[PDB]
């Protein structure tokens, strides 16, 4: 066995609490490299006879990335209290694996050799709203969906659709045309909406911030949004805002006073500012989103500034209901800011659920003291390489969905933002080189896989478009651009993950077939159903042979209703390029 | 290259801020298994200045462990945001190490495969007081360093030292006493004193409180305490007391309602209670310290509970001016609990040291927004097996220092409180089987070691003791018996840490020697200061070669204050059995 390659360390994804009573215990070793593995546990002052009691409990391989096997055991310890470690198997080797090192047997003279994991805290547990996990959310950038009030547009309004957008250009959308196709989400589905920023700005993507207590004039006003929440409410949707607290815009009034009156100002400690007078050329001698001079970063370290972001925070959630906040930039603000942002957050509202905009691991802020959630773009990345560019085999796409996965407790993955485009990136079926076939794929994928879904308005219809700002055009209404084998699809699969739990909430497995390049074959289980599927990624007819016992085992097709028997112990799945199928199995 | 031995994730020990402008970033690797390391690093952001390609550092190998190489770098982001990446060479081939993966070159594309380190923030910086890198800390026992007070000792009060000290036995040790000795500490070179609880409790250790907020009487009274306090400040020793916040003890009397009254009781929420009426066997139907009935656990998530703790917390600050919270079992109180704790000291008095009592890996607790640090016994354990009990190589325990270093940044080891014994381990000179030699290797060890070491009241002198509680043996004033050598030795190392600033805040590095069985060779660095050690662990004469060269250097014998110019290539050393030696390098 390969020492060097095996790992556990007392937190994060390797050490947590799952509930009030369990704790989830994890182990990485060399892939294929041991046979067995048992999590050895004992509570820490748990003596008799002189001796330290302690058992032994075999753990399960619950899938592996690239180089590595990952083991997983949950252990209810007696008194809430635990000192463990691993014991290791090959042949008639073994290991025992433990804070101290590694040893060929057992110590048993004393605890001091073992991970610990002191006390089992309910304040501590990571804890997210539950009804987000059902939830299949719609993203909406408001400039672009539906033009309800041409009396607010804003003036030099371009015709609806009559050309690409530009970073300036305005269609006039509004909060009323949201309103009023309502109707179209709850018909596809959708159960959720993330709106990007309606603060007043005056931009038409709004991220410069000119007044966070008001709705942009263009948009509406705050009779409007509160009958947008209410008619969402009625209907089922609940809805998230986005907070873009990282910086403000170039007319927030604070940053006004310190351009004005720099040093002197009574505004200055808001920003990051490194020199006075404040200037933009050569370039800005104060911190700004990324080199954009027109948006100043905030000192979320400042009392004031805190408390303004706070009273932010909560007045939409009160005076609104709200039902969520979308961080921008999240990874930029400092974790103190975060963790009271938390806090009077849920005091206010504990089914607020706070989904951070990282695009990168963000272990650091999913300890349970700061999100519930981030947007997951390491999943858009891996999804989209495989189904949509085809730069990956199967085999590589099922390592790096372990990979990711792996790199997270379970309750942190069961609330995870999955999309699969956004505002900021390129739409699907342009990523898909305009093959809907693949963007089926997509969907499929994403649709059946545990978690929070997000669609891109559009992306439902295939709609088209390069980066930002090509990607945000302006919505396509009519029925005859409309591509409606997409939207049928997505209706259809929006429609099975409402009705199976393992698709929602359940443990994704792959199953590795004869051709390791084109098929994928997963399983999604939660105890109780399991869920095949198989996804024929090529432009071939395949026979594809699934690897299950035929053993009383009996296959429902989730798409057709069709039942039937297996028998040669490995049935084989016929299908047409680029075709999938889904079966619920049974096991009688 | 051993890709499975590889590994960086941007958190904890292996990325991080040191100061507010400067990351530092680690990466192991199998040992021996690669020959350099470039760090590729950037701003996020620098692609909208058409900056596409990364700037290149190399890094520096910081040690060893028994299994890997540790590689360091410190980077300053000029726009405190950093994209980074890893180049690893080997025989083999190159490969760039990212969150994505291992390619073998870097990405040509601009796709996002890079670990972030968002921004650095100083809010958010771990910062321990400065003042504990230059101390040393004494440990003291109340009930046995001295009996100052006649009149309040114990009733059956054993004459002073006059047999061995039992779970139950008195001697009658008091605060007074502590003030009778302070002398004897100023000439030791103490300037920090540790003492275990002495707040109101019916034991001769205390650890079962029974008012918090009550000096014990047999201790003294507050005004004995505010002269304590004083007169230490008044010879630059700071005071640190022992809080017990994890549980309470039998005779607390919101406690004693409980125990009285059962479920009717208003103060049942403020413990962990599963059934009523209370029961103390076989086992408590209650959560306690260990099984101790008389150690009933507090819900540190009670309102109430919180406060009063918080309250006993600053109280002793605010009215005492105390120096620092040494927190008894602190790995077993919720992290929330914690960061109110630390939000409240800080506030009151950024300069109070909060140590919190754990023995095992502490990272969770020592991120910035918790403790300044932890009770070092995973140092404690690797320094006697080496030095006192010989049950490990030079090379071995040259392993195990750089093992529990690397697992923590550099600003937390900084101010580690590394220890060689306490009031819950056997004495150091019985663990040295009575080998005063072996003592000595052990405190030259410990002074030299960066951080803020405490030593163990009588230790310096030699006083001897099994486990708890033999350990805690009455303090050996009369100088006959008493190892004046010993004493000497250690009075002349706390001279020798206070005059050179690389054994108390500098990196340390370990020089292997030939026979790497039993000679050990390290040296503090900071800045071009360098001091050499050099221990001769074995039992008889041995002649040690010291690796350095001659260039212009000139060694001082910092124990006799000799000087002399470096000879040739290898310098060698004769030493006497457990001999050692210590020399001032000096490049001219
Ligand atoms: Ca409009
Ligand atoms: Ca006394
Ligand atoms: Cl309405």
């Amino acid at each position: 066995m390969r020492k060097e390659a095996i790992y556990h360390r007392p937190a994060d994804n390797f050490a947590y609490a799952y509930d009030s009573e369990t704790l989830h215990l994890r182990l990485r070793t060399k892939k294929d490299d041991i046979d067995r593995v048992e999590l050895l546990h004992g509570d820490p002052y748990d003596w008799q006879n002189g001796a330290w009691q302690f058992q032994m409990m075999p753990m399960r391989k619950t899938g592996s990335d690239e180089l590595f096997d990952y083991w997983f055991a949950e252990v209810k310890p007696p008194y809430r209290r635990l000192r463990y470690g691993f014991v290791l198997y090959s042949g008639e080797e073994k290991l025992v694996y433990t804070e101290k090192g590694f040893y060929f047997e057992v110590p048993t003279d004393d605890t001091a050799y073992y991970f610990c994991f002191p006390f089992l805290h309910r304040v501590d547990l990571f804890e997210a709203p539950d009804w987000v996990k059902d939830t299949v959310w719609y993203q909406i950038f408001p400039e672009r969906f539906a033009n309800g009030n041409p009396s607010i547009s804003p003036e030099g309004s371009r015709p609806w659709g009559s050309e690409d957008p530009t970073p300036t250009s305005f269609f006039g959308g509004d909060l009323q045309g949201i309103i009023d196709h309502l109707d179209y989400l709850v018909d596809l589905g959708i159960t959720g909406i993330y709106l990007t920023p309606i603060f007043r700005s005056p931009s038409n993507h709004k991220y410069d911030t000119a007044d966070y207590f008001e709705v942009d004039p263009h948009f509406g006003d705050k009779e409007t949004l509160k009958t947008l929440i209410d008619r969402c409410h009625e209907k089922g949707i609940r809805v998230m805002l986005d907070a873009v607290f990282n910086h403000c815009g170039y007319e927030f009034a604070p940053f006004q006073d310190v351009w004005k009156n720099g040093e002197s100002s009574k505004y200055k400690d808001w920003f990051h500012i490194h020199e006075f007078p404040l200037q933009t050329e050569p370039r800005p001698n104060y911190d700004t989103f990324a080199f954009v001079p027109q948006m100043p970063k905030l000192n979320t370290a400042n009392p004031e500034v805190k408390r303004y972001l706070l009273d932010v925070a909560t007045y939409w959630i009160r005076e609104f209901d709200i039902d969520g906040w979308r961080l921008d930039v999240a990874n930029e603000i400092d974790h103190e800011f975060w963790r009271e942002f938390r806090q009077e957050v849920k005091a206010l509202k504990p089914d607020v659920y706070i989904l951070g905009e990282i695009w990168h691991d963000a272990m650091p802020w999913l300890r349970g003291d700061q999100f519930d959630a981030v947007m997951n773009y390491p999943f858009t990345d891996g999804v989209l390489r495989f189904f949509a560019k085809e730069e990956i085999s199967a085999r590589q796409f099922a390592n790096q969905m372990m990979h990711v996965l792996h790199s997270y407790p379970n309750n942190v993955n069961e609330a995870a933002f999955n999309l699969l485009g956004s505002h900021d990136t390129s739409r699907i079926l342009t990523v898909c080189g305009g093959d809907i076939r693949k963007v089926k794929l997509l969907f499929l994928f994403q649709l059946t896989f545990t978690g929070s879904p997000c669609i891109y308005y559009g992306d439902e219809i295939g709609m088209t478009g390069g980066n930002d700002p090509e990607c945000r055009k302006c919505m396509v209404w009519d029925p005859m651009q409309q591509n409606k084998e997409l939207h049928q699809h997505v209706k259809q699969l929006i429609a099975l993950r409402k009705q199976y739990r393992s698709l929602r909430r359940g443990e994704i497995s792959f199953l590795h077939a004869d051709d390791e390049m084109n098929y994928l074959i997963y399983k999604k289980t939660d105890g109780d159903e399991t869920v095949l599927v198989i996804i024929n990624r090529s432009d071939q007819k395949a026979d594809i042979p699934i690897p299950l016992d035929a053993r009383g085992t009996w296959l429902v097709n989730l798409l057709t209703g069709e039942r039937f028997a297996a028998e040669a112990e490995t049935l084989c799945t016929s299908l047409p390029p680029y075709g999938f199928v889904l079966y619920a199995i049974e096991h009688w």
